[PDB]
C-alpha cells in the first residue's frame, strides 16, 4: 500500500507551504521573442555539457519537418504577436497557444505577471477549476488596485522591480486571440512530472486537432514543462522514432533533455533531485504507454494504463 | 484665497499615487536597542557638519534635567522592553510610548513590520480615524495568512527579505503595555510637517500628563517626527528657553537640526526640499505660538491660533 505512486510524488507537498505572495515579472519585454524559443523545423546543435550525452551522436529528424510544434518561455503580448507571425510562415493551419501554466498568471497594463509563491508553486494541490478561478479572481481584483511587480532575484525573492496603479487586466486566452492564436490551458505544476489530468487532457486535445495544427507550447521558464509536453507530442506523432532520438532531438532543438543524466543540483536546490529523477521513470512510462496503446487508438486513456502499469524509482 | 496655507502643503499630495504595496521591515532586531536613541539627559555633542553650525556654541541646558523626553527608531518587541528598562532607571513616573507613524504598522510574529507605500505614504490624507482603521483590518487580515515581509533596499523598493505564514499578530499598544508602557498615538505623515490635527491632538495629551510622565517619542527612522515632537515639547515645558538653544539641545542629542540650514537633496529626492523649508518655518511659528499663548494657558488650540496666525514661506 504505497501512498502516492511514481509520477505523483509532489501530492505529498503541503500547498499551504508555497502560498503566492508577489506579481512576480514573467518578462522584462526587452527581446523581440520570448526565451527557449524553438520549433521542430530548426537544426541540431551540440548537446548541453550538464546533460554528459553524447556530442558525436546524431538523432534521427524522421517526422520533424511534420511535426509543427514550437516552444518557449512566457512572454509579453508584443513578444507573442511576434512568434504569432512567425508560425504563420509556417503554416496555413490553426496555431495554438497551448499556456501550460498551473501559476495563475495574465498581464497587467500589458506587462506579463504571475502570482508567485515559493518554488512557484502557488497554486499546488488546486483542480485546474480552483486554479483558473483563483487566476480570474486576482487579476480582476487588481484593476484599479496599487500593485507592486518584481523581478526574482538573490535566492528567488523580489528584486527591485515597479509600483503602479493597474488600468488593464487581461487573461492570457485574451492576449492569444489578439495575437490571432487559438488558446488551450494545461494546469501543470512548475517543477514536476505532469500529472495523470494534465496528460489525460493533453490527449483528449490532441486528438481533435486538424492535420495542420501548429502548437506552441510555454511555460514561464519555458525548459521543463514545454519540453515534457513537446517530447509527449513528438512521440505521438512519430511513434516509429527511438525513445532515444526523441529525447537528443528535443533537447538538441533547445529543450530540456529528458533522458538519464547525472542529476546536480545546488543545495539550495536539493529539494528538485527526487523530481528530476521522477521526470527520467515518467518520459520512459509514457513512452511505453504510446507503444502499447497506438495501435487500438489509445481506447484507454493514460490515467487508467498508468494506474495498471505503475511506474518503479 | 489659498488652498493650502504653508504647513498644509502635503495636503496638495495625491493619496492615490502612494498606496501601499509591501510589508516593510521596520527593524532587523539585530541591535539591543533601537536606532537614534537618545533622552532629554543625555550630554550634548558636536553638531553634525551638514547642518553647518556653531560647533563652539554651548547651548543652555536649563530645563533638561526635568524635561524627562526621549526619542528613537521603530523597534522589535524585545528592543522596547530595553528602552523601558533603560527608562525607568530615570524616573518613577509613567513612561509613554509616543507612536508618531500615521502608516499602518505593528508586529507579525514579532516583527516590526508597516505597510508601506511610495515616500511611506500609504495613509497620506486619512484622518487619524481611517487610519487606524486601515491598520486594524490589514493586521487582522494577515493572521495565519502568507506575507512577504523585505527591508527597502535601492530606490526604496523590497529586496530580499523573507516569507512566513503568520501565526501571532499584535499592534504596537499591545506591545507598549507588555512592555510597561503606555501608549498614546499620533497619526504624522513620515517626511512632513505635523497638521494641526495632529499638533492639537499632541497638546490636548501634553496638557493632562501627570508632572513626572516621561515621553518617548518615535517613528520609523526616529529623526524627523520624532524630534519635532521633541522640539515641541521641550519648548512647551521650557519656554523662557531661547529657541536656538531648544534646536541646538536637540540636534546635539541626536536628533535633526530643525533651524535654517543648507538643504542638500539628492535628485531623486529633490521632492523633499520644499518640506524641509515648510518645517524649518513651522517650527518657528510653532515657537511664537508657544511663546504668545503660555500667558492664559493655551485657551486657543494650535489650529485656530495658526489659522488666524498663517506662517509665511
Amino acid at each position: 500500500t504505497v501512498t502516492e505512486p511514481v509520477g505523483s510524488y509532489a501530492r505529498a507537498e503541503r500547498p499551504q507551504d508555497f502560498e503566492g505572495f508577489v506579481w512576480r515579472l514573467d518578462n522584462d519585454g526587452k527581446e523581440a521573442l520570448p526565451r527557449n524559443f524553438r520549433t521542430s523545423a530548426d537544426a541540431l546543435r551540440a548537446p548541453e555539457k550538464k546533460f554528459h550525452l553524447d556530442a558525436a551522436y546524431v538523432p534521427s529528424r524522421e517526422g520533424m519537418d511534420a511535426l509543427h510544434i514550437s516552444g518557449s518561455s512566457a512572454f509579453t503580448p508584443a513578444q507573442l504577436k511576434n512568434v504569432a507571425a512567425k508560425l504563420r510562415e509556417k503554416t496555413a493551419g490553426p496555431i495554438y497557444d497551448v499556456d501550460l501554466r498551473q501559476e495563475s498568471h495574465g498581464y497587467l497594463d500589458g506587462i506579463p505577471v504571475s502570482w508567485y509563491g515559493e518554488r512557484d508553486w502557488a497554486n499546488l494541490g488546486k483542480s485546474q477549476h480552483e486554479a483558473l478561478a483563483d487566476e480570474r479572481h486576482r487579476l480582476h481584483a487588481a484593476l484599479h488596485k496599487t500593485v507592486y511587480i518584481a523581478p526574482l532575484g538573490k535566492h528567488k525573492l523580489p528584486e527591485g522591480g515597479e509600483v503602479r496603479r493597474v488600468q488593464k487586466v487581461q487573461t492570457e486566452q485574451e492576449v492569444a486571440e489578439a495575437a490571432g492564436m487559438r488558446y488551450f490551458r494545461i494546469a501543470a505544476t512548475d517543477h514536476v512530472w505532469p500529472t495523470p489530468e494534465n496528460i489525460d487532457r493533453f490527449l483528449a486535445f490532441y486528438r481533435t486537432l486538424p492535420q495542420d495544427a501548429w502548437l506552441h507550447f510555454h511555460c514561464e521558464a519555458g525548459v521543463g514543462r514545454t519540453t515534457a509536453f513537446m517530447v509527449m507530442t513528438d512521440m505521438l506523432k512519430n511513434p516509429s522514432v527511438s525513445l532515444k532520438d526523441i529525447l537528443y532531438r528535443q533537447h538538441e532543438i533547445g529543450g530540456f533533455y529528458y533522458g538519464e543524466f547525472p542529476i546536480k543540483t545546488k543545495d539550495k536546490d536539493s529539494w528538485k533531485t527526487k523530481y528530476y529523477r521522477e521526470k527520467i521513470v515518467m518520459i520512459e512510462q509514457f513512452y511505453r504507454y504510446v507503444q502499447e496503446n497506438r495501435a487500438d487508438g489509445y481506447q484507454t486513456p493514460w490515467s487508467v494504463w498508468l494506474k495498471s502499469h505503475p511506474a518503479k524509482a
